[PDB]
DNA sequence: ACTACGTAGT
DNA sequence: ACTACGTAGTT
């Protein structure tokens, strides 16, 4: 469970499969977005994240990210606070870069990012969603 | 679609996930435990068969292997597996005596080498529902998978 | 647009 | 036993 840059996975590099990002260590879900860990106090905190279409995901040509928290059937519910999207939040305290991967080969490493921020968001259901806010940390590489 | 070995596959060599399985050509579904193909006359045959637990198996250790069908919501209201696709390939395969690639689960899949599908039966289960079970035995003269 | 012994953590 | 940004081959 590496926090950060993982050896022999540069920007860029590209993976057909979600279980050849579990092999190098890069995200070990299987299926969720989301991959965290507990810290040096038992709080949990986020290692990388996957951004292929699951949800409604900004993702433009930029240094920032807006992705969507995870569950809630998105009979709709609302999201809620625990695993992956906590892990997200605290994240935000504890500034610690995160792996994000973005699906297209269908994956690319794309970097580091810090999250910044969160808010709750009402979908037209009625039920509360998770947006992340998330910045890519200057000096890297660029991804074209 | 190759039936018998496969150029590289060794007997004992392992795998992580089921994709791996499909990349080398020894079992191309990514979820079914039967695959197989056509025949020279269209009738549908078996080429291997993936052992993980995903249902009741006797996978003992011996030459031959108890395999169920699939279907009828087994692994969700339960009902009578069906004489169709994979089944009905490997019902087909006995009468062909065609050898058919045996996967077993567990580094989470090994190769167990050829067997023969020596026949076949009808179980009715609790729920009172039709399940196919398939005799399968180890072709002779193979390494040994330890266990 | 389906069936299907997927698959890694609560 | 459930949760969850998973996949091939249509036989
Ligand atoms: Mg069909």
């Amino acid at each position: 469970q590496i926090i950060g840059t993982v050896p022999g996975v540069e920007v860029g590099d590209e993976f057909q499969y979600r279980m050849e990002l579990n092999l190098l260590g890069i995200h070990r879900p299987s299926q969720s977005g989301i991959d965290y860990m507990k810290d040096d106090g038992g709080e949990l905190v986020a290692t990388s994240i996957v951004s292929s279409g699951g949800y409604n995901d900004v993702l433009d040509n930029s240094d920032v990210l807006i992705y969507t928290g995870q569950g809630g059937n998105v009979p709709p519910k609302d999201q809620q606070l625990v695993t992956g999207n906590l892990a997200l939040k605290n994240s935000i305290n504890k500034k610690n870069p995160v792996r994000v991967i973005r699906g297209i080969k269908n994956y690319v490493y794309d970097g580091l990012y810090l999250v910044e921020e969160y808010w709750e968001e009402t979908g037209s259901h009625g039920k509360l969603v998770f947006k992340f806010k998330l910045r890519r940390i200057p000096g890297q590489p660029e991804l074209p």
